[PDB]
DNA sequence: CGATCACGG
DNA sequence: ACGCCGTGATCG
């Protein structure tokens, strides 16, 4: 069609109205430190493009950015203030994020830019970005003339589409979750971001060459007891070396092949002493490969920071995610790994890292939406739910209760929720599968009001083609009511969990905005740094440590209202590693 | 490029 | 058929 704009040369008082979609494209997908290649305007006024050098150095277009009475509608309003935070210019007043309202109304339709999230309003006066940009090696900026309307249209479409993605969200009660908890959230992530953690580059190089002389070590010992040499690396490889050469018993077939899964791995040990070297060889090989070569690739040498993006509109349960690099799963379970965290560093001298942590949030939400007496009565009386569950499985009283009959409890606690079977749970733990569904049976009986949420929340998605969570994030689950037992399966399953998951998200998240309110309040250095699920993670000077104690703990508990207490562990130390 | 494997929640 | 949600390295 036909839309006529202007392409601005100077910056001009009618493109710095109160209200306007705003459009500051960044195509760099990783937006740290990237460049801004144009930037568009639509208000009552008129329709402006304007090119970087020009509005960035424009006094009155920076004030207008940073002035927060000056209405901003825009998609992704993080990638934008991120990259604007680089340039050295602050972005404030947006009111209203194209991405987030997208993202809230349908997680699974994955929008991911503007001429997606126009499509769920029949909306088609905008291209797609990789139609203007290409795909892969083809990704280029184009022509002036051509960036100039693309952005032109996507700043139009956003003006238009804010109203009729406003009136359905304020239909499905998520209004509110957009306005007062997702698009608070996306300005207290942009600054995590740009913030960055502090990495000690020399810990993680020494940990490298150590590393890179065990790996050479235990590769040598598993050729000599294999009586070859091979791709370790290669599934398929040790497959063959295992299941051909050493003729150890197939115990699992993909569609592939023969597994070799540390499960698998483990059930072969009574077979050959090989498979422990090569479980031992993936746990370093990991170690080497994603948590120091990855690491060192994307840390900055002169500030030695790591800068992690957020996503915020990715997950299909409301969780964030976080890439290049992920800082949500840095070891922690075994010894080994966990030394890895020695190397995450406060990011000033005298500053101490603060780590707190939601103590079984899953189950105490679960506890809450089941309304199961037995499991609400343990979170009361802050029992410990893996030890109860143990003696009930078990039938023992509390002693006998072994560290390991504990695990395995706590596998059941995170399994039959959300549908786990008794082959599943036999495989999982290496016992019997007559055991494992007396397991089932007891825990049932147990907890009678969890069964009863498993049974309604199916029902619930089956009547409605949705589940809710607390806060009233929705999921679609058009797959529920098939007769293939295995689609309809994957959908049951989904039913049950993405309720609990999806409510610990929500929880976890106004627990940040709080938490943002107060240490502005009362005007504190401390910052975050990091969210990993139902942990945050904070730095702070020293002095602010016996403050942070008492009030990130009473903010996290307190930011929602549930039928038993929200518990939060919490501590300091001059590394993540020891702030345990 | 989709599976496999390992790491976290 | 066989708990859920993610990312990265690596393979063929
Ligand atoms: C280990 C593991 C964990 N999870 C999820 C669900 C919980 C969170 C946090 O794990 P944690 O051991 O702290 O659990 P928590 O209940 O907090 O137990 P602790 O009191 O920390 O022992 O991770 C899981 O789904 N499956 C697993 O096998
Ligand atoms: O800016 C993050 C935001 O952008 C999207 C696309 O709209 O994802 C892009 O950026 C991510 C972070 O760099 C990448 O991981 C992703 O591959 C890229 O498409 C959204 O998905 C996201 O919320
Ligand atoms: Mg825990």
């Amino acid at each position: 069609a036909k839309m006529a704009f202007t392409l601005a040369d100077r910056v001009t008082e009618e493109m710095l109205a109160d209200k306007a979609a705003l459009v500051v494209e960044v195509v760099e997908e990783n937006y740290h430190d990237a460049p801004i290649v144009g930037i568009a305007v639509v208000n009552e006024h008129g329709r402006f493009f304007l090119r970087p050098e020009t509005a960035l150095a424009d006094p009155q277009f920076v004030a207008w950015l940073g002035d927060e009475t000056k209405k901003k509608s825009m998609f992704d309003s993080k990638r934008a203030a991120v990259a604007l935070k680089w340039k050295g210019i602050e972005l404030c007043g947006v009111s209203f994020d194209l991405l987030l309202a997208a993202y809230l109304l349908d997680p699974a339709q994955g929008v991911d830019d503007v001429a997606a999230a126009a499509k769920m309003k029949q909306y088609e006066a905008v291209r797609p970005d990789e139609a203007v940009y290409g795909k892969g090696a083809k990704r280029a900026v184009p022509d002036e003339p051509v960036l100039a309307e693309h952005l032109v249209r996507k700043a139009a479409a956003i003006w238009e589409l804010e109203r009729p993605f406003l009136d359905e969200l304020r239909r499905n009660e998520q209004d509110r979750l957009l306005v007062e908890l997702e698009q608070p959230l996306s300005s207290i992530l942009a600054e995590m971001e740009f913030a960055g953690v502090k990495v000690d580059t020399k810990r993680l190089e020494q940990m490298g060459k150590e590393l890179a002389e065990q790996l050479g070590t235990v590769e040598q010992r598993i050729y000599e007891l294999a009586g070859q040499e091979f791709n370790i690396n290669s599934p398929k490889q040790l497959g063959v070396i295992l299941f051909e050469k050493l003729q150890l018993p197939v115990l699992k077939k993909t569609k592939t092949g023969y597994s070799t899964s540390a499960d698998v791995l483990e059930k072969l040990a009574p077979y050959h002493e090989i498979v422990e070297n090569i479980l031992h060889y993936r746990q370093l090989g990991k170690l080497q490969s994603t948590y120091i070569e990855g690491l060192l690739k994307v840390v900055r040498p002169a500030t030695k920071k790591v800068h992690t993006i957020f996503n915020q509109a990715l997950t299909q349960t409301g969780r964030l995610s976080s890439t290049e690099p992920n800082l949500q799963n840095i070891p922690i379970r075994l010894e080994e790994g966990r030394k890895i965290r020695q190397a995450f560093v406060p990011s000033e001298s005298d500053w101490l890292i603060f780590a707190a942590d939601y103590s079984q949030i899953e189950l105490r939400v679960l506890a809450h939406i089941a309304e199961d007496d037995n499991l609400m009565e343990a979170f009361r009386r802050d029992l410990d739910i893996h030890t109860k569950t143990a003696m009930d499985i078990f039938q023992v009283s509390e002693d006998e209760v072994t560290p390991n009959m504990r695990r395995q409890a706590k596998a059941v606690n995170y399994g039959i929720v959300y549908g786990i079977s008794d082959y599943g749970l036999a495989q999982n733990l290496n016992i019997s599968r007559k055991e494992a569904a007396e397991f089932i049976e007891r825990y049932f009986e147990s907890f009678p009001g969890v069964k009863r949420y498993m049974e309604n929340i199916v029902q619930e998605a089956k009547q409605k083609g949705y589940v809710t969570t607390l806060l009233h994030r929705r999921r679609y689950l058009p797959d529920i009511t098939s007769r293939n037992f295995n689609v309809r399966s994957f959908a049951e399953r989904m039913a049950m969990n993405t309720p609990i998951q999806g409510s610990a998200a929500d929880i976890i998240k106004k627990a940040m905005i709080d938490l943002n309110a107060r240490l502005k309040e009362e005007r504190l250095q401390a910052h975050l740094l990091l969210q990993v699920h139902d942990e945050l993670i904070l730095e702070a000077p020293k002095e602010e440590m016996e403050r942070l104690c008492r009030l990130v703990p009473e903010v996290m508990e307190q930011a929602v209202t549930l039928r038993v207490p929200l518990k939060v562990d919490y501590h300091y130390g001059s590394t993540w590693y020891d702030a345990k």
